[PDB]
DNA sequence: GTTTACACAAAAATATTTACACTGCCGTTTTCGAGATTGTAAAATAT
DNA sequence: GCAGTGTAAATATTTTTGTGTAAAC
DNA sequence: ATATTTTACAATCTCGAAAAC
């Protein structure tokens, strides 16, 4: 309090709307509101029909200005009663409040943000009632979420850039209700490195289950969206993507993601051999050359099949595609295995969905996921390490390309 | 007060702050009652811990005991309430408005209990707490029963920092104190002194290891490849029709485990003889006795109110923290059991005068 | 007279239930990425 | 087995609107 | 001439989540 005006003012407020203790001064704070409103609508009354209160109109008119009606708000403060008559004629249109609203604005946003981290739908009417008074139904909460979907509609077409040196692709499977019948489906989300060293998501894809077809209908969205030239493709083996993807872009040298590799294969290894398990793994790829990650392969694989014999034979059987990693340089292949690039994103969706298990519709999927992937993204804003030389490693191996 | 009118005299008072402030929307006027009012309110509530010599509160401490409820550290319970009045909540401020509700937690926790109850379940967990300075570990008990109504409303908790059979008996003969006189069943994880005190206490009381955490600590070993079937395989451990058919699924299962996850079944291997045969009762009471989910569902909510890593010093802010947690949650899983008269039946059946 | 204020049906527009068609077997410590507060001296300011 | 879920459809709950008359001027 | 503030300058400390025992 540094405004002598505003403290005269917080004075006769105080002296004036008879504050007398604790439990009097947020009753006091409601009825404030409520006045301060009514003497608004007042205003606006007086200044739109232009009649006074009791004037003497210098014409004869055949209008007047006649009604009663109670609107019980509710804001920040809580709930609060408040009534305001309206004019004869029915044309009177508030602007401080709607003819319709009864709620405050400022808390539609916080309330997204409170289904995006992770809260649901009956969590928010919980939160709200205790600290806020008043009771938002979990349907209330279904339509201020919904009130974003053409953000994400266009958030899904937006402009992209013109080359991209890595993109991965990963699919992550929910419940959610289809035709009547409660199924597991597959969400694709494509996350990509830009040239300037930045990460971010490109796009998601929901529904269409294991087609060649979607995968072109991606990727030619990729097109569609302004992409032209894609290096590396690091994806899991899946139905269409290895044949649409030399449909699209037939220069895009495809290898299998590495990332899901590393992690698919300590499924089967115990939860205290891990830390000894991934060092030797991470011997693996770590190798100068081909022939030393195949002599590692086979002395790993040596060395834990008396333990774990069904963990290497995804090696053996797919190291003729595991091959063209050998290729990229250290500091590349370190961005390309690193587990925060896209294990964190798994793991912040599967953290923000442990509530939400079965989806009633591949619109609160979509939601849901959207939502997360903005809340993780809003902090991706650091560029990478040594990317002058990883540039450098990359036009070196594609010329003309970057 | 039929009406709303009120003095006119409160014009000027509206208008020049409408006029001051620019207030357009009632976005301008939300944003100027805070700044108006927040050092106002905390300058006002700085002294209701002094009022005071060292019946409910006023709404807004209600509100922030409603706030440190769902497990919100100091700083989101300072934003929370710097988006509605703008003042900051200090350690004393959130430490006072706890301690208001001191009569309350002390009342329930000498709260008159029932007579006989047929099960009892008992779940520890263990946390770190400075205390005197000191950082140590204490370990909070929850013993939670379920009464001859069907009901499974919350007994008691007690904290301590030694696992010591004194302390259980000292617990036991509280509950005594409280007004019990016979327990039937009682599930609890084997711990040092648990067996001595209930053989002090009630030793017609048939003694049992709780299965839930059993199935819990054994399939910690196992892999996250391998869980499924060995899931299935101690579902068909434990829905066995007999006692005997349980133990040979169970030396069946580890004979087919003893390749791979050796000291995963060496616990049960060792300790069926003892504490593992509940086989006596029925099916309808064999599911609601492994299928208890309430138990892990209120250790799952004590991990989720761990957002303070370190709970704030002196044992009575755990305390506080634990029985609100535990109460609100219990204030609305006071229903009813589903088929719970045929479980009574079972039970008035196999201990005739509920011994 | 002039103008408002007000109880009541009737209509319009939201907020809350109801139903649904199913899901769900989980720790402790280390490290990390920032955020907040302030150490710390010292550079500018002044009682 | 008990506890959850996010929203389509369906109620339930206000607000607001037609007044025909009583009050404030 | 010294005492006071505030301010660069980080510097340290602290603190809330993913990662790894």
């Amino acid at each position: 309090i540094i405004t002598p005006e505003k403290k005269e003012l917080i004075r006769n407020l105080i002296s004036e709307y008879n504050i007398t203790s604790a439990k009097d001064l947020q009753e006091a704070l409601k009825d404030l509101l409520g006045d301060t409103i009514q003497n608004m609508l007042e205003a606006e009354l007086d200044e739109h029909l232009g009649y006074e209160k009791y004037e003497s109109t210098e014409e004869a008119k055949s209008n007047y200005r006649n009604g009663y009606t109670s609107k019980t708000l509710k804001s920040s403060v809580g709930q609060v009663e408040i009534d305001i008559p309206r004019d004869r004629n029915a044309e009177f249109e508030p602007k401080i409040v709607p003819r319709y609203k009864r709620d405050i604005s400022e808390i539609e946003n916080k309330i997204i943000a409170m289904y995006a981290r992770g809260m649901s739908t009956r969590e928010i009417n919980e939160q709200i009632q205790e600290i806020y008074g008043f009771e938002v139904s979990a349907e209330m909460v279904s339509k201020i979420t919904d009130k974003i979907l053409p953000e994400i509609e266009e958030w899904q077409k937006r402009p992209l850039g013109e080359v991209y040196p890595i993109v991965f692709i990963d699919a992550i499977h929910f419940s959610v209700k289809n035709d009547g019948i409660v199924g597991k489906k597959a969400v694709y989300i494509v996350l990509a490195i830009d040239i300037e060293g930045q990460k971010d998501v490109i796009g998601i894809y929901v529904g269409e289950n294991e087609s060649s077809k979607f995968w072109l209908s991606v990727l030619n969205d990729l097109k569609n969206r302004g992409v032209k030239d894609i290096l590396i493709l690091c994806a899991d083996a899946l139905s269409g993507i290895k044949d649409a993807i030399n449909a699209a872009f037939p220069n895009t040298e495809y290898q299998r993601c590495i990332v899901h590799q590393i992690r698919n294969t300590l499924k089967y290894v115990s939860d205290k051999d891990r830390k000894e398990f991934a060092r030797d793994l991470k011997r693996i790829y770590t190798a100068p050359n081909e022939k030393a990650g195949y002599d590692q392969m086979l002395e790993v694989s040596e060395k834990w099949e008396k333990k774990y014999p069904a963990a290497m034979k995804s090696w053996k059987s797919n190291w003729d595609v595991i091959c063209p990693f050998f290729k990229y340089s250290e500091e590349l292949r370190k961005i390309m295995y690193t587990t925060n690039t896209i294990e964190s994103l798994n793991s912040s969706y599967r953290r923000i969905n442990k509530s939400r298990t079965v989806f009633p519709g591949d619109q609160s999927l979509l939601k849901s996921i959207y939502l997360a992937t903005v809340k993780i993204t809003s902090k991706w804003t650091m560029r990478y390490k040594n990317w002058g030389l990883i540039l450098g490693q990359l036009q070196i191996m594609f010329e003309g390309r970057i």
